[PDB]
């Protein structure tokens, strides 16, 4: 269709408008002093939440230019919680800060793209710098500490998540479900994950974790491409759920049926590689591959990954294949790849089982749950830092190793020093304090953990008291706002459809 | 959808103006001298009601974030009489009070967050004096005479009302059913209860009171989620054969089948069940047993059709929060038998959380169901007493557990004596407390207004300076004491008002924003 | 669906228009001198309506807080017609006069509830004093005069109505149906009636010849009493009639009556066409279902009235006597015609229907004089205060409305002097609007049932009260 | 339909705004310097591109004339891309440079036919000029350094290329595909290729690369012309996809609508004249395994690629003797181009297997090893110039040799002058300095590669620096935008319909 075109500055100016209204409206909720949201409903009474990523991702404009730039920091904030699971607000916050700043220079006549160097320089030192304070969590005793925080004060779930990483290990696969009763267990199943995820979003069976849940389901493996093709496999499967495998018209056949009442199915894809993981997926829930001459009990799809859980083969027929792959690992980089099958087979799937008195009980644990273990399978890997956005604070120090090659690239490092104050600035805000300045200026001059806590409104040592963010988290925030600020300062031109 | 977001001050105060709208028209029935408000029907001649819950049904607004805060206030006001069988004008009027000075005070400079904790810490010091200053009602005496106060002075009713709770103690389960003539009676028969809801709200019976209703109805009992609308075929074909209404009990769009097959023609209707995990299994077959049928677990849906293995019962009401099955057609040996396994379980008391947690499912079927058969000379005499006693009764159930207190809007001004153990850590939080201290008598200031005297501050202040019951009785416009003249609530009438009232204004006034689609 | 809410003053303003706009449509009817209105049709030429009623029913608002008000009046004002013969139109005018009268004090600071205490309370006086008034109406001689007077001065008719009532008594049951030629015969037939009637609005047809079912409770038997006469289904749930304590009484009563048995060790399903009750012709239309010559055992019958044969209940089942001992007269009126015929015939139902109500009532003077002279009942309604006096005030004036429109639609500018020369006068005296002079109404035939008047002044205050005290009033949006 | 028609000076105007919408939004994103371009999406974030190729797709107009000038431009600024492999931006800011000065002077008074008439004696000379400092390609030495260079510095890629082209020749088929695993190798069939593509877009397997990929297809040869008639041995191989290859309605929207509905996949590619084309059609018969015009009359092997201007088959079905007996045939007659129907059987058609460490690597590296080598042919055919627009300043010498025969003749001469340092002024001004003005009367002075690299922002020798463009790159842009630009300046009549 025809299209609108806006230029350098109308265009950037404009979608400053767009990030501004997506940032303002999610910022008030940061930090556990951030206010409450209404978002309306079409009938009935509208819905009450300090979350920023329920709000966020209500957040669209009339103006296309406007929404481009909401939609742009949007999904760019979006990817700080898929690798981490928090700090979607934060790297918001981040990005307003760094594109009106990064703007008001560009007005001033300094170059974007110097403005652009001298940010990224400026972000790999404060990473860097982020990384030198960020403390190690290995072994059950602090693992189960993280999670006793990240379940909010609840010790019997931080060693619940710690016994389950003592088993499968760091990297292992972890999956919480409910259980029959009060009594909470861990068990181990046989099971795999890979990276492939789901074909398109209509397949998600609650919006609440954006997960889709088969229960005791049939898998279908096939090595052919999609485009339905043969309808008595399919067609006769539906007198239980069936995931769908293959190698890519028929992706619709499959989601009108999936919002239908019946047939229930979902969509998941999967070189040689994939030819020998096909019957490596086929042997351990004892299925048969079709490429060869073939011719026609819980399974979690997420947006990058799938999880089968307890698929059932034949205990010694599995088992046969671990000799297979081992036994190749004797014969000969190629090895590695091969070794990483060794691990799923035989690693196997730790499944939490979580249960309480009543049934909103049993669904208030399992909520905790798998956001305890999501914070703390992040601060394994990457660590923990000072949370009140504090810890962007004191990585302000590795901004004296960068290294400006003018003036413009200069001013591109003060903004970043600028920026990593706003995360505190709104935290404070939120209170409704109208001495904020000072309390960022103690926090500043300050050392160490040493912070403002805006849930008692005191001074205190925040590790100390439990506020503490995932040193990936508060890394990956600053990285994604720094890029789609990057991004849009860099933007000429803005190009959208006619209404 | 594209959205439009207000913040602050702005969205606050757009708020405040749904708020006003549904207050002022609520607040006129409040009171015994509560005035009329017409409602206009599709056709003929509108609806003429003094009842405050039937007006707060109806409003809605045409402005999307004004219609926020109208739907804000009307569903955590509607949790008053929920729960406490009434207050809901009440909650209504003082979350209005509360919100209105407390948005004063926020454009004057205080903060949202410490108003709310002076209001949270003021509310909780009102409702301790609320239990201080309410009588305990225990015994079968004082029980029918707040059984009595309740039906409009009916010694009868209250009599019945008592009765029933003897029989079935005081969480027993109470029901109202028609009789067949003037005479009154108390049937206690074979039933339990267990909390669930409708699957959708089509399957409701009778609008008014929110409620499906099955006589001689068929019970399926099956453990497992039902999506297929096939394997069900041939035991849903079979009820047809019958003609009796069915009960189906799962774990769960094949409900969308039978919703809109009872709404368009031929009758049934389905709920969750109840528990989960073992647990369920286990209540499954007492809900089984009772109702005179049998599990359906891993027989099938598809195969296996018998009609020996469907339960039924003589009448089972459905409500949102509540399924009760009342006089199952199971017999009374196996559910003899069944009581002493349970019994016998709970005489091993193996684990202490287990031991009571099987207790709660022997008197569901030890106490049984009491039910209440009400009648009088003509049908239309019966339909306004049973609406009484269903009134009367929820009114004496929350009376047994929390006691009552003075009414008339007394209770919560003489409740304001307990403000002066409400701690203030500052000027903001401070002000939440007598921002509290305001709105205690705006109930009373209402009442007192819906006669249409312009003295009502002259009333007020009669009122506060008096002691104890004394208070103004606004239906025969005299001063006098009310817990004699028989103007009384239930305690958890009035806290529970007061709670509610306070949860929605805060979470108002800490709204920074109000977010809507396009027009 | 979002609503508009109006409040007090704002509310009842509007209300008020609508009201105004009902009564000042139908008021111009009232009275034998009542004028014309034309009511516009789909095609053709307009009907043209002298009838209070008929211009009622068609009066619909297109603002819906002005036609709530209009609506509020009809239907309150209706409920005087369910058994009088007239009087809808003047309960309309009451109406308007008292809740003009009541919006005036409210806007000048008057309470409305005070108000309603007073209107109530002047109420109960002027129907005290209408009673007091009133005469009481007994014998055939006077029920003869009665019914002629409601015949339009036919003097057959009004015998006709005075002997159907002499051998069934007062309050017997009496039925009208069309003759078989010119003679006009009266002769009463064993049966029973009974106050329920048909359960929709289909089946008018409804009479039923051999009617040939009784059950208390909530099928095969409707498609073999259908080949081997028309079938009357008498339920709790080609024709179907409703059926408490004293319910399922009657209905071994009407199993008596007619040939069968009530259908609680019986079937509907099982159940055997020999204990369908035959009758005769059945004749059912909407408040009332008439049995004629149940067939049933004349020793069974009279059995059962010996069975029959403490205070409020003895006289409760003592009414069920009359139900089998007495017997249905028929009316059937004839003519050279059938234009003639259908006409007269609907003459004789609505003096009937006037007689009934005059003798259980009583009768009063016409012509709006005896609403003012009940106003002299006024002086024993107490008065607590102020406000409630003004409420008595409200309705003296309002009494003297009903006359005053009757004057008013003759066209004159002098009805101001006629309303005067009546409330000096005192008695029966009063004015005739149809000959345009003083005399006695009771002895010039001008006089109306006191349950009609009655009926026409507590439906009048009772609507204009709620309107009074309607504090707010609620709309869908357009 | 209605028409609104404008003449002259006043269709001209309205046309240069549509001309100037679309390169203003193509040239931002010119230079190594260039900047991003968003573009919006009927949901989620908007694209964001540095390309602009995937910018000038985009635009279109709501005005129908400004559209008639946006059109025109891309048209055929778009054949120097699919020639060349590259400079379709250059072609457009070229072209409106050129038809910017031309109105100008037309208002002027003077001529436009002998404006164009100077245009294009100024073209012929600056292409002259720009051949001879062009520098040829050929061995396997410099081969491999283009390929290396197109790479991005990959030496494993331009080695691929030198080895490719060592086998099949210069002129040889060259077909990229998917390896079936990490090692990167090379083989050859027996292939060959014809100028006729397909009949319909609607064929196209993948899109974004304008082209129809078809997976183990049949191949059947019908020398009539196809307009239900068939079908009944169409259906036979429906039990597979199938190329149809024919003279040629009717039944050609058959096959359209059960491709984009996914039923029975098949492609329709015209015969490649008279009795040549028959005698190809046995060519097409023996090399694949068919027979002209049953099942066993239609061959198959391998892929087959279908492009718009292009198709490809691969392998063949035919015996190794059955392909040597035709090809004695055609060698048969001794005595020019019938040299060219031997030498597509004997040439054969080289495969290149890429791949990488993961299955997201290889696409980025196969799209890589595509440009590179579409590069390659390039530089092999009319040899290689120096990059960063320096050389279309340096061919602007050869404006000596250009003869004018009047003043307006002389000035289009001088419209191609000022033109030629158009693309290396929008190369600098997409580094933000203000300065460029300095950088360009910097770089003419300067003779020989010497010239300024946007990419370190110095100068420097850019032949030695790896900047440089392939020759049918640079005069393919020049060639292409005089002409669209020469249309417009002599178009005195804008005809479209009414709205
Ligand atoms: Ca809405
Ligand atoms: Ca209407
Ligand atoms: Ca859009």
């Amino acid at each position: 269709t025809a299209k609108d075109i806006l230029f350098d500055a109308e265009a950037r100016t404009k979608l400053k408008v767009g990030v501004d209204k997506l940032a303002n409206a999610v910022k008030v909720t940061l930090g556990p002093a951030g206010r409450n949201v209404l978002i309306d409903k079409k009938f009935g009474a509208p819905t009450s939440t300090k979350d920023g990523v329920t709000v966020a991702k209500e957040i669209e404009l009339v103006d296309p230019v406007e929404n481009m730039g909401a939609q742009m920091v949007r999904e760019v904030a979006s990817k700080t919680s898929d690798v981490a699971g928090d700090g979607t607000t934060t790297a918001t916050v981040l990005a307003q800060a760094i594109y009106r700043e990064g703007l008001k220079n560009v007005t001033a006549g300094a170059r974007p793209i110097d403005l652009k160097r001298g940010i990224d320089r400026a972000v790999k030192e404060v990473v860097a710098e982020l990384r030198n304070i960020s403390r190690s969590i290995s072994g059950k005793k602090e693992i189960a500490q993280v999670g006793t925080i990240s379940a909010n004060n609840d010790p019997e779930i931080g060693e619940l998540i710690a016994e389950a990483m003592d088993k499968v290990g760091k990297d292992g696969v972890i999956t919480v479900e409910e259980a029959k009763g009060m009594e909470t267990e861990l068990k181990v199943v046989e099971g795999m994950q890979f990276d492939r995820g789901y074909l398109s979003p209509y397949f998600v069976t609650n919006s609440e974790t954006m997960e889709a849940e088969l229960d005791e389901a049939l898998i279908l493996i096939h090595d052919k491409k999609i485009s339905k093709e043969l309808l008595p496999i399919l067609e006769k499967a539906a007198q239980r759920p069936l995931l769908i495998i293959a190698e890519d018209e028929a992706l619709a056949t499959l989601v009108v049926n999936k919002l239908r009442g019946t047939l229930k199915v979902a969509a998941v894809k999967a070189g040689d590689r994939r030819k020998a993981m096909l019957e490596d997926i086929a042997i351990l829930t004892g299925g048969t591959v079709i490429s060869k001459g073939y011719k026609l009990a819980r399974i979690t799809i997420d947006k990058d990954n799938t999880t089968i859980v307890e698929g059932k083969g034949k205990q010694e027929e599995i088992k046969a294949r671990i000799n297979e792959i081992k036994g190749q690992i004797e014969k000969s980089y190629d090895t590695e790849k091969l070794q990483e099958r060794l691990a799923k087979l035989s690693g196997g799937v730790a499944v939490l089982k979580i249960g309480a008195s009543t049934e909103v009980e049993m669904k208030e644990k399992k909520a905790r749950v798998e956001d305890a273990l999501h914070a703390t399978r992040a601060a394994v890997q990457e660590g923990i830092v000072v949370g009140g956005g504090v810890a962007l604070i004191r990585a302000a120090k590795g901004l004296a190793k960068a290294v400006a090659d003018n003036e413009d690239q200069k001013t591109g490092i003060e903004i970043i020093r600028r920026a990593l104050e706003e995360p505190l600035r709104q935290i404070v805000a939120n209170t409704g304090t109208t001495d904020g300045a000072v309390v960022l200026e103690k926090v500043k001059n300050a050392e160490g953990d040493y912070g403002f806590n805006a849930r008692t409104e005191q001074y205190e040592n925040l590790i100390e008291a439990g506020v503490v963010d995932p040193t990936k988290v508060t890394r990956s925030a600053l990285e994604n706002a720094a890029s789609v600020a990057s991004i849009l300062l860099t933007t000429e031109a803005a190009i959208t459809d006619v209404k």
